[PDB]
């Protein structure tokens, strides 16, 4: 199963952040605080290695995550994007 | 169905009003609105926002980390990740 990952297209940001949030909770962290820390810093060290959470965040770029956060916020607050 | 109210200036500036107003001002003046907002969010520099239509004045009512905190909290709540 070493050669299984035959689709390296990025998955949905919502799927990544769901798994990262759950892993943060299991390890006893405040998940919202650690996710804010990653977005402020761009540093994956804010995310634990448990259950591949840090490797999952590394599949994305921070500026890509910020763009989705901004688009989601504006749409939910009344902007027709 | 929710109406936005124009409050007094002594009321705290709400981030939802700032960011939507900044977007509409950037768009009306011909900038790329998402791109300039990302520039602000990455840098903390109000100069990515034009002074036009009080856009820069509104972004200066907040700190970069306050805007990022609200963006994250709004996303996690809206997508059902936090509850």
């Amino acid at each position: 199963v070493r050669f299984r990952l035959d689709d390296t297209d990025k998955q949905e940001i919502s799927k990544t952040l769901t798994s990262v949030y759950r892993s943060l909770e299991e390890k006893g962290y405040n998940p919202i605080n650690q996710i804010i820390g990653y977005v402020l810093s761009g540093d994956p060290a804010y995310i634990p290695r448990y259950n591949d959470a840090r490797n999952q965040i590394r599949k994305h770029e921070r500026d890509e995550i910020i763009e989705e956060l901004v688009r989601y916020y504006l749409k939910g607050n009344g902007i027709d994007l």
